[PDB]
């Protein structure tokens, strides 16, 4: 495997910026998220999420637009790995509204405090997440700290609407992310912030269609979750 030196990345984040506004390749399989990761990636010469740097270790690699208004990173894009499923979830706490029935759960979830719904999250070690409604336990997520404990984060700013074909992206700054704090508390104070999203055309023989939990910290909070947070581009 390619093994990166931080000078060859800040060198990579100039060359980047340097190209000016970027199109979206049509050669590139697409889903409705994630496409400035996608190019961030490509620009890169990489075909994972990840690089790795001689001595200092494994990091992410993430793409954000830039933004005045609030924007929030994903930390995990993934199904729990013990207790109940999303769709066991839905089943029980999602509900129905019409012309033919369709099912629905659309929820944000924080530690700290229940949701409209009864539910919130508790950890006993950051390592890990679980899913309660009330004082019942439902569902559990792990948090790989070590995925996350080291990140290049991107940002771009764009022409065109966002999501669209014709969008074009400049990457023009970027950080590195190191130094991950005990995470228990943010989770407990509700700073890091889960979603479920499922739903159901219940007159159709067609399965729940679950986008897949996320987790997620706002932007704002970052220096909550990493003491080292160092300007690159």
């Amino acid at each position: 495997m390619k093994i990166w030196s931080k000078e060859e990345v800040v060198n990579k984040l100039h060359e980047i910026k340097n190209k000016g506004y970027l199109s979206v390749p049509t050669d590139m399989f697409r889903t409705d998220d994630g496409v400035v990761g996608q190019i961030l990636e490509r620009q890169f010469g990489v075909q994972e999420n990840n690089i790795t740097l001689g001595d200092l270790g494994e990091f992410e690699l993430k793409g954000m637009r830039n933004r005045k208004a609030k924007s929030n990173l994903t930390l995990f894009h993934k199904k729990p790995v013990a207790g109940q499923t999303v769709i066991q979830i839905f089943n029980r706490f999602g509900y129905v509204k019409p012309e033919v029935m369709k099912k629905k759960l659309f929820t944000t979830i924080k530690g700290g405090r229940l949701n409209n719904l009864g539910l919130t999250l508790n950890a006993k070690h950051a390592s890990e997440i679980n899913l309660y409604y009330q004082d019942e336990y439902l569902s559990t997520w792990d948090l790989n700290l070590s995925k996350i404990e080291k990140l290049v984060l991107v940002f771009a700013e764009t022409i065109g609407r966002a999501n669209s074909p014709e969008e074009q992206f400049h990457f023009t700054k970027a950080y590195m992310l190191t130094e991950i704090n005990d995470i228990t508390s943010l989770i407990n104070d509700g700073v890091l912030v889960m979603d479920l999203c499922i739903d159901q055309d219940l007159s159709k023989s067609k399965g729940p269609h679950d986008r897949g939990p996320h987790l997620r910290i706002p932007i704002s909070k970052l220096d909550k979750l990493y003491r080292n947070i160092e300007r690159l581009l």
